[PDB]
């Protein structure tokens, strides 16, 4: 379909962050970047992006990106959309529930892209 995506997430509760490891995609099918969008709401703090990797539709960014601030009920509530685009147009996204991490440990996930 539209390619793959690799990362890890990482919820530590001490700190109250949660690490995104944005590690690969595979077979992606049109310069990619990934945008992580912490849900609800628009707010700056709650968008961040890896750098842009070129040419190419296998880009690998092993790149972490975290938040901070996040608490129990963030874990409960809220929703890690992650969107793969192509730098100057949108390649394809996934939609994380954060209550399918547990405190402290790391979940890997390897996911079919979407156009939804």
């Amino acid at each position: 379909a539209l390619g793959t995506l690799e990362f890890d997430l990482l919820y530590d509760r001490a700190s109250c962050t949660l690490h995104c490891s944005i590690l690969r995609a595979k077979g992606l099918k049109p310069d990619p970047y990934v945008k992580l969008h912490l849900l609800p709401g628009a707010c700056k703090a709650n968008k961040l992006k890896t750098k842009t990797q070129r040419n190419t539709l296998n880009p690998v960014w092993n790149e972490d990106l975290t938040y901070s601030g996040i608490t129990d009920d963030d874990i409960t509530h809220k929703v890690l959309r992650i969107a793969v685009c192509d730098e100057d147009e949108f390649i394809g996204e996934i939609r994380v529930p954060l209550r399918r991490l547990k405190p402290s440990q790391k979940k890997h996930f390897n996911i079919c892209l979407e156009r939804q």
